[PDB]
């Protein structure tokens, strides 16, 4: 029992009626919305919620949050699903305590996943131990949004408090990666899947920002300060201060101060190091910097991205530097911007050349005030599905029957996000 079929069907009817002029949107929305709930979510022995990604049979801290986020609206009516989502926070925080450096986790201590190729400290709960700053943002974001959307507070238990302390500590240690206990080397010929310098990663200076090993694409950072994830960290560090103050949790005074101090330092770090200049001389955000003067000009479709900055709450969609960044990202000045017969959009080091991501099309829609652009991107999302009726990881710009990931629940849910945004559902 993860949700109430009766309440969810009624909410869907209400959505379908709001979107009645777009039957093509509705069919895709319902297929995607139903799939996540019936096929990716399960309640464990201990009453917590394990959420798998889809066609990779493991749980990402990133994916699992984005997967359940659109259910917050109906969770205001469906108290059972509200519990389910509180159980996901509970599972996430428990797994953070298991290993706060891992992106991905198993259903139990079973040693499924990548241990055989991977040289790092491991245990049987870990699917792979690729450290991505945003992996630790997402569970704090889910906890906060569950609280604000529904009023639920049961997720804020001793596990939550301990996991928050772990995150703050790890983020602090990673303000100077020289003190880090984390190393990762994978037996592979694909360099994006391992860390240079015998697992240490590329050179950097201290900036005040917090170091990451890998991106939310699961490919490794070129430079260690990944600006979108540090943007996300600043936001969720605000949530930490709100939750601890509103709820008088254990050690509130010390946690609020530690979180505030880290937030200020990461924010000062962004200010001092995160900006570069485009071909036209405009100030823009860099994607990755090292603090030694290198700064890449690009964006990757995975969230957190530069494109997603207003979506994650870091800045206003109206911000001048964001807008200049956006124009640079959605142009050939970005080496990952691809243009074909069916669509133009964002590819990734992680996917085949010429393949662009539905997640970034959705985010592009979510980060413009322009309703005609939202409607265009929705129509294109539906038209570039290879006749499947669901969202893929990536599809060829010249032929969307060429795609990756048959079953990618996170991407299905980002399509849902944009439809809800279009119908003014928030
Ligand atoms: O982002 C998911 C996943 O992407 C890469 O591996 C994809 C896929 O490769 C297969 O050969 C197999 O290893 C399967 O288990 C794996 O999911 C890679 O970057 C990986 O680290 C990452 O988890």
């Amino acid at each position: 029992m993860v949700y109430s079929k009766e309440i969810v069907r009624e909410w869907l009817d209400e959505v379908a009626e709001r979107a009645k002029d777009y039957p093509e949107w509705v069919d895709v929305f319902e297929r995607c919305y139903t799939d996540t709930l019936d096929n990716t979510v399960e309640i464990l022995e201990d009453g917590s919620t394990f959420v798998l990604t889809g066609d990779i049979p493991a749980m990402w801290l990133r994916d699992s949050t984005a997967q359940l986020r659109p259910y917050l609206h109906v969770a205001k009516r469906d108290a059972l699903l509200r519990q389910t989502i509180a159980g996901l926070v509970k599972r996430q925080m428990t797994l953070v305590l298991k290993d706060p450096y891992a992106n991905s986790f198993n259903i139990e201590e079973n040693w499924k996943g990548h241990h055989e190729t991977d040289h790092t400290d491991l245990n049987g709960w870990i699917w792979e131990r690729k450290y991505e700053v945003d992996s630790l943002c997402y569970p704090l974001q889910l906890a906060y949004l569950l609280w604000k959307e529904t009023g639920e507070t049961s997720q804020f238990d001793e596990i939550f408090v301990a996991a928050t302390k772990e995150i703050l500590h790890l983020w602090t240690v990673e303000q100077d990666h020289k003190n880090s206990p984390y190393r990762f080397v994978r037996d592979t010929d694909r360099k994006e899947d391992t860390l240079v310098n015998d697992g240490f990663g590329p050179d950097f200076a201290v900036t005040g920002m917090t170091w990451s090993a890998f991106r939310p694409s699961d490919d490794c950072c070129q430079y260690s300060y990944l600006i979108p994830s540090n943007m996300f960290a600043v936001v969720v560090l605000g949530y930490v201060q709100e939750i601890f103050a509103a709820l008088n949790l254990a050690d509130s005074q010390s946690v609020i101060a530690d979180a505030k101090r880290l937030q200020d330092e990461i924010q000062e770090g962004i200010k001092n190091y995160a900006y570069t200049t485009n071909s036209k001389g405009e100030k823009i955000y860099a994607f990755e910097v090292d603090g030694l003067g290198n700064a890449s000009i690009m964006d990757d479709p995975n969230v957190p991205s530069l494109l997603a900055a207003p979506y994650l709450g870091y800045c206003s969609v109206d911000d001048e530097v964001y807008q200049a960044t956006r124009r640079t990202i959605l142009s050939s000045e970005n080496p990952y911007f691809y243009q074909g017969e069916y669509a133009s959009g964002l590819g990734s080091s992680h996917t085949f050349y010429r393949y662009i991501w539905p997640i970034a099309l959705s985010i592009q829609g979510l980060t413009t005030r322009d309703k005609a652009e939202k409607k265009f991107l929705l129509d294109q999302l539906v038209a570039c599905d290879g006749g499947t009726g669901v969202m893929h990881e990536s599809f060829h710009v010249d032929d969307p029957t060429l795609y990756s990931r048959e079953w990618f629940s996170w991407a299905n849910m980002m399509f849902c996000e944009l439809v809800l945004d279009y119908l003014d559902i928030r």
